[PDB]
């Protein structure tokens, strides 16, 4: 059971999605820390909503979409379509992230950590949130410490 929509999710809704993601990526060998650092980013990017378009601008494929706000959205949507997966879909988005780890896409090593190091890391969810921000997300504004607070909130509050 997950929320998928073009709307900002409440804390309770985010928690449902966030536990789903933790379960899913644990089976694909990520640490709880690495997953929570990424969750702290996804909260700021999309309120952890796989259905969410940047500015709630539905159908604008030039801008951000989905859990991590793939920009331009077409980078991701093209991949889903080309792969025969529905793009507006929790699992399709997690499959993209796994595909990126596997093919060393998206990640730029700015912090002397590779993506494959990242998903096996037991550094703090705060430290990982900051590394994921700098290496994977890379938004115009870089000092977004909120993302680390959030990573710690999910690590505490999920199972
Ligand atoms: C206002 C705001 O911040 N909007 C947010 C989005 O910016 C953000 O999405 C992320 O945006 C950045 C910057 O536009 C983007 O980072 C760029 O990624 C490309 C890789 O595709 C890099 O370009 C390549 O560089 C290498 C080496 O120089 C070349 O070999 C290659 O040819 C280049 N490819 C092309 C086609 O350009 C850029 O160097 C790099 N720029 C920066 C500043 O790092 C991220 O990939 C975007 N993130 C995601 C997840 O897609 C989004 C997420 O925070 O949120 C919006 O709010």
């Amino acid at each position: 059971m997950v929320y998928v929509s073009n709307k900002y999710l409440t804390m309770s809704e985010m928690k449902v999605n966030a536990q789903y993601i933790l379960n899913y990526l644990s089976s694909n060998g990520w640490t709880k820390q690495a997953i929570c650092g990424m969750l702290g980013n996804m909260q700021s990017e999309s309120t952890i909503n796989p259905g969410l378009w940047q500015n709630l601008d539905e159908g604008n494929t030039s801008l951000g979409f989905g859990l991590v706000q793939w920009t331009p959205a077409s980078n991701y949507i093209n991949w889903a379509n080309s792969q025969g997966l529905p793009y507006k879909n929790m699992d399709s988005e997690l499959k993209r992230i796994i595909w990126e780890v596997n093919n060393n896409a998206q990640w730029i090593n700015l912090r002397d950590m590779t993506f494959k190091e990242y998903i096996k890391s037991t550094k703090t969810p705060r430290e990982l949130a900051m590394i994921f921000l700098a290496s994977y997300e890379r938004p115009a504004n870089p000092n977004q410490p909120e993302r680390g607070d959030q990573a710690e909130y999910w690590y505490k509050n999920l199972s």
